[PDB]
């Protein structure tokens, strides 16, 4: 089992000048209960997007794909291919942008928060894969955010 978990803008974007760009802190919770306990599988610009503090992400195996064959990452196990990070039995890949194209075809589980702010796509952003429809889904309400933000959490699926 492959599942992609991430956060969006309507639009797409998920990331942007190395960050994400809006705060949701709420967000925060259902990451961790989705991924606790699991290995995590990320690309090497969102290891590098984690603060000090926060990294590797505790209670999680971190699994770091990058084609330095020499990356430097303390308390995650950096790897050259997907293949090679892909080897327990349930993973989860928390981005960035390339992974999640990189890992989609290998995936049966999306969890994603739709963050309701307005951010036209520019150009080099990080962008969320696109879900066809080989995928079912469940939709949930919106919920405001301390932020102003409303933001709403789909589960999807494909056997
Ligand atoms: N909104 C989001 O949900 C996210 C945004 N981000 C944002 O995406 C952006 C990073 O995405 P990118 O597409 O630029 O980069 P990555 O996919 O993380 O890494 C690409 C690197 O992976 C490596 N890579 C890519 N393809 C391969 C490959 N085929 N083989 C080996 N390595 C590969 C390469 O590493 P090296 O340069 O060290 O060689 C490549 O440069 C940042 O703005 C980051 O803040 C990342 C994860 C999530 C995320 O943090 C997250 C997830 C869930 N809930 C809340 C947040």
């Amino acid at each position: 089992m492959v599942g992609l978990i991430w956060a969006q803008a309507t639009s797409g974007v998920i990331g942007r000048g190395g960050d994400i760009p809006w705060r949701l802190p709420e967000d925060q919770a259902h990451f961790r209960e989705i991924t606790m306990g699991h290995t995590i599988v990320m690309g090497r610009r969102v290891w590098d997007s984690l603060p000090a503090k926060v990294r590797p992400l505790p209670g999680r195996r971190n699994v770091v794909l990058s084609r330095q064959a020499d990356f430097m990452a303390s308390g995650a196990e950096v790897v050259g291919s997907l293949e090679e990070a892909l080897t327990s039995p349930e993973t989860w890949v928390i981005g960035g942008g390339q992974v999640y194209a990189l890992a989609l075809p290998y995936a049966t589980r999306c969890e994603v928060t739709e963050v309701d702010i307005g951010l036209p796509r520019e150009a080099g952003d990080a962008l969320a894969p696109v879900l066809d429809e080989t995928w079912r889904g469940e939709t949930g309400e919106w919920r405001f955010s301390r932020s102003g933000l409303r933001y709403r959490l789909y589960s999807y699926h494909r056997s």
